[PDB]
């Protein structure tokens, strides 16, 4: 971008961005189209609850950094969302309960590999130290963002729909990079923020094709047991 | 798991025991180690270990900025005095890079680094500016695991490669403080904690380097042919 790009020629920008969203990823689509065993499901469900559970940190790291009640307001709606008042992480639960994980399996961390932590803990930190209107705007992806009964007849029903039911916003996100990137400088680095966001994306699904779908994980040359860290060490 | 507080000669013994998982046991060193990594995969491996190294001097400055003893800082700074020069153990490996076949700016604009790379690299420099200034300063113990490419690579340069060999060449600082620090079960535990998390973050960038140059599932792979990933310290620049 060299000459700045009005709001709606900034938002297809950011939408051609959508061209590199996760559903592109094969573990994604192996998974959509019933050919992931049953270690990949359960590995992604266990994995992609790490990111699950730290989007209320993120967002609440967000909320720390603005000056804004206004703002804040309509924010802090993110984390009600989450942690319930219910509450997404609590679908996320169940369905754990539906692929055969417990909630102390989901809870403790531990099948959480190394590199989707880094992939996470990264949103996390680039949300605490970047300014606000910046970490808020790379919530965007998920303008990209909207079966398994037939495919794994394994999953039960009755944690698999409450899920679906609870899992019941982005209004802003993008009402707001248009708002705030009115030159060429903020446009061009907010297209980098929301790559980076992508690549967090691709890299959680990367980390698990390595030890699910490749039988890779860390360390698999040295032992057949899991031996990465699973402690949020700066937090716990 | 220790229930019962280990001297700290003990404490050092179980420490060294998690070299067991150093990065020299993952399939792509040892590729690279008997001749079997591809130009690519070897490039693709100088260009994002020169990350981990230029990240080092920020982490290691990280730990001082958290660090109120001026005599842990006077040999603590000696750490970022060898990685610059006063040069320069990364001009070492810009010397390496281009004996591989990869030009100063490609390895000085970190277009080639991974995502993957950054992300576990990214870490070990937010635990230092975070973690207390012991915690982290313990953290560049897998050091003490560290101590044929002529043959196997013919095409890779001599005088780069020699001056990479020769700039090459502190850590009894690091595991004494281990020891000193490290003085109830907790404390050792946590540090185990801490080290495997280190260690996690060299396979991780292996792992990275694996998809990418070994098995040709660079990110977005399906969707592109070009690298398009991020290329950028966001919060730094
Ligand atoms: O605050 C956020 O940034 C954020 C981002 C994303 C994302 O990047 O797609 C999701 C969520 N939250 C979320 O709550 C959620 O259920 C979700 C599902 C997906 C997906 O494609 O599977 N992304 C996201
Ligand atoms: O080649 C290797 O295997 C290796 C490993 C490590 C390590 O264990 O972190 C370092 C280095 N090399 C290295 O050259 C270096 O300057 C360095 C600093 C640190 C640290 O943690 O501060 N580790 C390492």
């Amino acid at each position: 971008i060299t000459d700045t790009l009005s709001p709606q020629a900034f938002e297809e920008a950011l939408r051609a961005k959508g061209d590199f969203y996760h559903i592109h990823h094969p573990y994604h689509i192996a998974m959509h189209n019933g050919n992931a065993t049953r270690e990949q499901i359960q590995g992604w469900v266990a994995n992609r609850f790490y990111y699950q559970t730290t989007i209320p940190l993120k967002d609440a790291a967000i909320m720390a950094n603005c000056p804004d009640a206004q703002t804040r307001r309509k924010w802090v709606q993110r984390i009600l969302d989450h942690d319930g008042s219910d509450g997404g992480i609590e679908a996320w639960l169940r369905l754990g309960e539906a692929v055969g994980l417990s909630r102390d399996d989901l809870l403790s961390e531990r099948h959480v590999l190394p590199g989707v932590r880094f992939a996470v803990d990264a949103y996390l930190n680039f949300a605490r130290r970047a300014c606000w209107q910046e970490a808020a705007c790379s919530s965007l992806t998920e303008l990209f963002a909207p079966s398994w009964p037939q495919h794994y007849p394994w999953i039960k029903e009755e944690g698999y729909f409450y899920f679906r039911s609870r899992l019941s916003d982005v209004e802003h996100g993008l009402a707001l990079a248009k708002a705030y990137c009115d030159s060429a400088e903020k446009q061009n680095r907010m297209l980098e923020i929301l790559q980076f966001k992508l690549d967090i994306l691709w890299s959680m699904l990367d980390a698990m094709t390595m030890a699910y779908a490749l039988q890779r994980p860390p360390y698999h040359t040295v032992t057949d047991k899991a031996a990465w860290h699973t402690t949020r060490l700066v937090l716990e």
